[PDB]
């Protein structure tokens, strides 16, 4: 997955 949030975005696993 990714930890989008707004105009930023990270990863994290699935």
């Amino acid at each position: 997955t990714w930890l989008a949030a707004x105009r930023w975005a990270a990863a994290k696993x699935p």
